[PDB]
């Protein structure tokens, strides 16, 4: 058959064409042992990937191969990938067709490298790299609109109208679902309760992934919420119990306003989408506006739609109603978008055969994949 | 065969691996006359070694070579030792590989000149010297969780969570068994029963072994004891008879609170638990809390783990429910680890060949025996 | 005296009549901190403009006043003026005349708040605005020609004919050096260089100004850069080194295609003059050919006005030989122009008076100059 | 006059404004004794603190009010302050202006109830608090740099760039004087010296102030003093002689390799400095790099300065040579900085008044003290 | 007033406090005819007591109520008490204060019975029960040192710093000034003099107070009296002379080596100071090497104090110089400060009253009385 494999910043979605959700979702992390192993036989293992590693994190050293949606550690996102086939879908990678995602502008030499390593490490028959937002736009059954993908690594946004790419309108920030975990992080150092080891960072992301939501007023959240000192209980592994305050809504905000971590410049989630749209011809604005696709799981946090539609509404001339769409299942949009294009007849043709690869090498996918 | 051998500061435990108990168990007293012989023949011995010095303490100054765990006397250490072999086991220790073990953060010499006997003095062709507590953890056959050895000169905590060892949360208190007969010998002489020779301590040690109790309450037990004036007769080996009234339950309580014997600081069996479950990670506290494994001589008095279980959930969070493992044989519980890992089949290339100390020296051990 | 003002895009250029280059070069920017000062006194102004926000750029925003040839903060532009009248020429501005340049079709408002915030907050005495390409034709000493300039906002093309206009064959494309940077910062990204902050985009137009270059052959030089991989390396402010690759040639490349950038209908720098010269009369047209001058800095890249004649040639008829002059000093043409023009005796009668704009109060500049 | 308190987690510096060199110096210590008083009137004392409680430390329970830069005990830190007033200062604290230093990053409830106690128990009118590294910085004479501030209970990195702060390129570690002494009593057993009371943690911090040194290479130094046995003999207050041996340079390597202390993933003094240089913005990190300020008593160890400034070396591009600026004064370094900051003219209109207390209640340092 | 009873093994001493010795020092002896008065009325009595039994021992059989501390027959001490009040001291009990002293570590039922009958059997109003060493520490005048006295029935070592006890530092030998008259005693046999009854006791007890010295060096003075046999007259009751030879420094030795008469392992006098210091906090070892208090009649011997410094000294550290401070009237040490304690106004509070003893009955010594 056919691999769908979304490979995330975070998460690592696998599954096969066909299939109306990926059948194994998994941490994109490698962790390694920190102690000397005092026993014999009990914890032979040197290398630890997926969830493995997430079980094992107390006595490991976590790390990501994916920054930004670039991978900065070869070994360690090729053991992944081997993990993904082997304990994962249990299948022999030479027999089955391999769709794989990518963020837009990213450097070339990774996609070439990806390619490069599905080729030859694993002997892929053929492969194709597609873009997030575009499988995410065909996951809606749409083929008009304008998509917000906020993953862990990078947030991005493509215009498509009609099915056209609107290549000088695409956004790109690098500041995602990791960023907030980390700027919630140390701001929870405020109540007093500093976690600085990538084991304690797991328990910051849990926090976010559970307690965080979007305040549809910040500014007067920010106020009542300093006099009603409203907080909320969240139970440590070790028992312990510890109170989240105002975190709970000034960790997504910086979505909304990213000079909160240093980004003074960035545009936030409503103006990115604001100018992208702008950077399109006139004609195609009124429908973008109407039609916002949201995906990825840094889009998952509670009233966030609704604030987004808000603060769009007002950039907006008033004679324009935007409509958010934001699917329950949006985590999985991507994937799910992955699935149904390479279930298409007319995509047969558009794999990227092994000969080819052989033939120019390299850089073949910067030609014909897009 | 292979030759297990546990030297600890009041007993000697000597065996072959593979056996389920140790097969000769003496105290490591070494015994020396301190009047002039009389007669002509009867008593020509100088030194006496094992129970040989326990039978005939009343002609004789006993002494202990190791103190605390440490070795102070090295000349009497090797009469141990050289007894041992050939008076008790009856082989040569030429002809078989010896397992020691030592306390954790011992100073290095003592293992260094431990290692030179071992290699030298006696010419056993492999060595190995491990950590109590590891092979505590062992006997029990698991391989996570906490090991609090109370023996009769050192208690010792150590954590080990799935294998790994868990160095920076590693406790040790010069105060066990020796240090609690030392407490109950002074605090007899409240009742008018004085002991003061080497052999006269030996019979408060037997005193602490049959009557004393941890009490489940000290503050209730001390007051209802005072006034019902509760106590048992202990029968002397002349044939007098002492009462012994609430110094059976005061002299094991300075293992709760070391303070009764000047360690004002220490922090007693729970608070050492404590301490060290918390000096670890915080994804490994929860499994180590559940899993509290106690070993040592000093550990086998009356109502000890359930006082011991009761007082370490006070200190725990409510969400944690500590479990204390006290297995019956626990006072053997070193040995018949070492026995265990000494027939592993992975262990056998982790001797200390005789032919490596030649080329390295001393301090090899330091190396690769952990 | 008078005082010669050319209030570019980018760079502001001022100096006195009758000099032959301006004495006061700097960047048309407005810095505003981003950080609060910790310190007390160090760095107590909040505005800084020109060099001095070019020199703390690191903890500034940096903001251009105008935009495609178009003031768009008024505020920003008129703190410009008084930095160039006070801190840089260090005259008063009620003594002396004001020569100002704009680009040509700019919407009427623009020149009228111009005026007015000349005449009403610097007490101007008597003012004139002209047009860029006229003043840089006056700076060749030629009263016959068409003039191709490109600066930072605007690229324009004026003919003239013996000294008269031809106001219906003048052409603008609002594409200029700052869109080149900006599309020279995207496609850095491919190598793995990301400067997302206006501070780094000065660094990029840095790399612009220094390492690019016109190819004369694109698509020749694209294939043979790909093979030999060809490529310089750019030493960051940091001291890091990266690499810049065929990005050098296909920076300025956007010129002559500028569908590069979404101008996908933009005629580029050799169509938009044979278009100019095409909408003249036929009997003027062979003159034109022969001379066409160009002016602004981004004309100043290597080989362009040899790809630019080469272009030329064969869009003009075989019996035609364009001539394409690049004085060495087109960058500062426009200024050396309008200098040139105010010293002429004849011009004296041109200015407007002060008491003009009190009787007809605005607008007065869109009757008599031109 | 104002008074400059610089509340360490070890030492208390205290003073007047305009002074070099604070004139009162104690550990922050309280003692209480451990034995029923036998005498009678001899040392009715029952709490002991500052130089006191180090006199009589043979005697006493010595507590530290402040762990990692944070108040743990509020009784016993508001009994150092009165000693620190009136038995040190000898003056009115209502009648003086106080000014108080912080770790960056501290809980806010910590500075609140810090003012609270300065407002209400001792009458304060007027109060400030400030941060070391803003005072480290001040002292040296200069508006920019990188300051690493290394006390008894947290390091930090603060960088400033010409008075601007930077607040998302702050670091900080809890790793400091203290974990350095317990590390050095903890590898102090290996050679036959354990110890454990609190009285006995002061001999090994003199022990870590005169004899340790930084290695220039650790490796090569760990090597040759295996072989040399080079040690120093140092003598107890009891007359008694140890000798340490590798311990002199192991025992500050902890500060550029903290994962001998459980602290695997925290990145030591170079990794640090390096880390919080590039979370800035590229235009500021070259004169960052030639400005690096030394703070606090941790940072006093021999060839410590040399040895940061070869590490940062490797780290940092090679165009790129970092400059250690490490006073022979800069253990007072904050006090003298703060000084400064209470003398200057224009911090007059800076302090907190006790009206706006009383109006705003506490949190009003939150928002005018930073 | 108030009355200070040093009742002790050998010598009773009382007196009121104020004064600056004891007013009557008679021996704690009680005789009893061993035959039938031939005569009548001569000799009525049946019971003697103190310097009566003394002066007709030729005829009684003497006997010493208190052995090692400890009141042996309740009977007799209470005529001694009786004797010592109405005969001695010629007051009525009920109408002054009793204070009391009693060695460390004796029997708590010993102070509760003594308690007793000093409140019901003479009615006394208040009473106090304090130590020895204590008494002797303060009759020196200064609050810290360690103390050794040697009484007639044992000798104790009580360390105090600045007025705080070391109860765990405090030795205790039943071996003193009987003791030595035993061995005197027995070792008188060799040169043909054999003393049997307890009448004769007291001649040899007259022996070793006037004949017996320590020796500088007991191996040299040994040999050289083997050879120059020096000897000295002592005139027995009955006017025969006997010459004691080398039992005048091998009777006082007993003191330096306990194994003479059968304690092999008590310490001797240097050694059990050397331990009790030693058994010390480190802080505080120094301070009481410098200062070391001897007391009681046996520390009254030629050349004791010179000899105990110099055996102190090889002991202690070559960096200690211990100091003995050996007063005249050292014999009377713990009256005269029981006699200073009982003056202070400080110490009115501390009396048991009569009535606490008819509420809590008896052992209320034990809470209050230290
Ligand atoms: N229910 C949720 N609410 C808020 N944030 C979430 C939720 N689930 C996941 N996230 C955030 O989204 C990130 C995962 O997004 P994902 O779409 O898996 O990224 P990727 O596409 O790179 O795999 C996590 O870092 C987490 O912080
Ligand atoms: N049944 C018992 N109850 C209480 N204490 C005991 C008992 N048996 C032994 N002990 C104490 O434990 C000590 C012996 O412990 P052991 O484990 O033999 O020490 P080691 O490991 O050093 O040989 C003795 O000093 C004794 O006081
Ligand atoms: N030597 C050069 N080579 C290439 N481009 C240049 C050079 N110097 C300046 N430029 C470009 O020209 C622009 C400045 O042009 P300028 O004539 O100053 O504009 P204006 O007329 O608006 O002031 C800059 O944005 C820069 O990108
Ligand atoms: N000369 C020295 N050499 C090495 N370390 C020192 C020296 N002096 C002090 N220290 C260490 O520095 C610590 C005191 O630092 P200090 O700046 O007083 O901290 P704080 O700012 O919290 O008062 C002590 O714990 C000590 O271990
Ligand atoms: N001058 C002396 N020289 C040596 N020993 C003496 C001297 N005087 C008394 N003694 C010894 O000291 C003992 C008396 O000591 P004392 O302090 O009276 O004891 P207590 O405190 O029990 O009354 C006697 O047994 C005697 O042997
Ligand atoms: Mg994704
Ligand atoms: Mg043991
Ligand atoms: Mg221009
Ligand atoms: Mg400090
Ligand atoms: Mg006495």
């Amino acid at each position: 058959s056919s691999i769908v494999c979304d490979n995330g910043s975070g998460m690592v979605k696998a599954g096969f064409s066909g299939d109306d959700a990926p059948r194994h979702v998994f941490p994109s992390i490698v962790g390694r042992p920190k102690n000397m192993q005092a026993m014999m036989g009990s914890a032979n293992k040197t290398v630890y990937v997926g969830d493995e590693a997430q079980s094992k994190r107390g006595v490991l050293s976590l790390k990501y191969p994916i920054e930004h949606g670039i991978v900065t550690n070869w070994d360690d996102m090729e053991k992944i990938w081997h993990h993904t086939f082997y304990n994962e879908l249990r299948v022999n990678p030479e027999q089955h067709n391999v769709l794989l995602t990518e963020a837009p502008m990213n450097p070339k030499q990774n996609r070439e490298k990806m390619t490069q390593i599905m080729f030859e490490t694993f002997n892929v028959p053929s492969l194709y790299i597609g873009i997030q937002a575009v499988l995410s736009l065909y996951s809606s059954g749409r083929t008009t609109g304008i998509v917000l993908d906020a993953g862990d690594g990078v947030t991005h946004t493509v215009p498509i109208y009609e099915g056209y790419s609107l290549p000088h309108a695409v956004r790109r920030v690098d500041m995602a679902g990791r960023d907030l975990t980390e700027y919630l992080m140390k701001i929870m150092m405020e109540t007093g309760t500093t976690f600085t080891t990538t084991a304690e960072k797991e328990i910051v992301r849990n926090v976010k992934e559970q307690l965080c939501y979007v305040a549809l007023d910040f500014e007067e959240e920010m106020t009542n919420s300093a006099k009603s000192a409203n907080e909320e209980a969240f139970e440590l592994p070790d028992g312990n119990v510890m109170m989240v305050g105002n975190q709970r809504f000034r960790c997504p905000e910086v979505l909304f306003k990213p000079s909160l971590i240093g980004l003074d410049e960035a545009p936030g989630f409503p103006e990115m989408v604001y100018q992208s749209i702008n950077k399109c011809d006139i004609d195609v604005r009124r429908e973008l506006y109407g039609n916002i696709v949201l995906s990825g799981g840094s889009t998952m946090f509670l009233n966030l739609p609704e604030r987004l539609a808000k603060e769009i509404s007002n950039l907006a001339p008033s004679s324009i109603k935007p409509k958010v769409v934001a699917p329950p299942e949006r985590k999985y949009s991507v994937w799910i978008g992955g699935s149904i294009l390479s279930s298409l007849t007319t995509f047969q043709t558009m794999w990227v055969k092994k000969s080819e690869y052989d033939e120019s090498g390299p850089s073949i996918v910067h030609n014909k994949c897009f």
